[PDB]
């Protein structure tokens, strides 16, 4: 139900190895450890989580960029990319969040499908 | 071994229905007709072409963005996003064109891999 | 110092009026509030900060991207676009960052010049 | 009336010296030159044309990215970018259009305002 891919814009390639951290805001309003996981050779991260898990709520991924261009020998401009979002609000849904990264820049979008 | 992935950004979805024409630049210097498709469902796009057919060239892949949005209904800015490359210069290469949409603006990426 | 510039990808025009805050992280990591605005009419915001208060460290620009698609009649995915990133001195000294946004999507840059 | 801004995703800079070839599309359906010039300092490219010359038509924006890149060292994945666009005078009046640069993608929006 969350899957994340991202693509470098630099080689024209899928990023692989790009650490993503997920967390899940708390009732008490801290962000709470959610799950996370590292992108495969085609820039995919996959199980991250179950259907019975994730539940309504809004969720941050952080998407290590930084950790990825220094990986690389590379000097970046961002910390790393937050992408957050209010998830399963109307039922369960398939989202798919998406990253184009370049040192100085990233563009991200969302697929969210209903099974 | 060329493969077209569109997205829309206002939807949050893959961009079904676009119509898609690869051309070929000529001897004489004009665009040739290559090849042609529609997105499936899931925004893709394949068996536009063969290892074969698929030699070294200038290739133009023409998004029709315009159509896309006015078939939703929606008034948009372009005519049509242009991913104008040389392929297969180095010898046989997979290309996946991609492109995120929007009514006045668009990104495109290129994802290069040798089999 | 520091300027934010953002525009509208479905209208093709600046985005007007958007909440934009600005921390800093404190030593003990936490975020504190450092200058905010709303986008002029060109997008922009200006007069942030002042090169003596922007001080090396790491800053977050939060713009908030739901409450604009929702005063336009929109419903949108994020909650807010954030750009998380560290002034660095031995740089070029100002910062620009942009942002262009979509209902499911944006896309962030900057320009970091002398 | 028409203005271009190129911005370099890579360095987190304006594009520099970048070519930009403008064309008005003819009765005949080719493509006919109408304006051109290197981007600024500031990535920018104003005074192609006046009120007078830019008519309602479907024009190209031609951006010589793969230049650009080369210049810098860089190899990139594109021929050029290319923007294709309908002027209309029922529009706002101004338009800019922008392109944001890597090796093997870029960004354009338009921004058109009155
Ligand atoms: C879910 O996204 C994908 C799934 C499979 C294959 C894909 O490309 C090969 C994609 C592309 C994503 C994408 C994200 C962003 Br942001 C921009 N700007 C662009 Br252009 C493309
Ligand atoms: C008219 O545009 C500008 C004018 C002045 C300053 C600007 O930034 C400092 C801009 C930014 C343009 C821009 C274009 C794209 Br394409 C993307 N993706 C992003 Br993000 C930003």
């Amino acid at each position: 139900p969350l899957m994340v891919k991202v693509l470098d814009a630099v080689r024209g390639s899928p990023a692989i190895n790009v650490a993503v951290h997920v967390f899940r805001k708390a009732a008490d309003d801290t962000w709470e450890p959610f799950a996370s996981g590292k992108t495969s050779e085609s820039g995919e991260l996959h199980g991250l989580t179950t259907e019975e898990e994730f539940v309504e709520g809004i969720y941050k991924v952080e998407i290590d960029t930084k950790s990825y261009w220094k990986a690389l020998g590379i000097s970046p401009f961002h910390e790393h990319a937050e992408v957050v979002f209010t998830a399963n609000d109307s039922g369960p849904r398939r989202y798919t969040i998406a990253a184009l990264l370049s040192p100085y820049s990233y563009s991200t979008t969302a697929v969210v499908t209903n099974p």
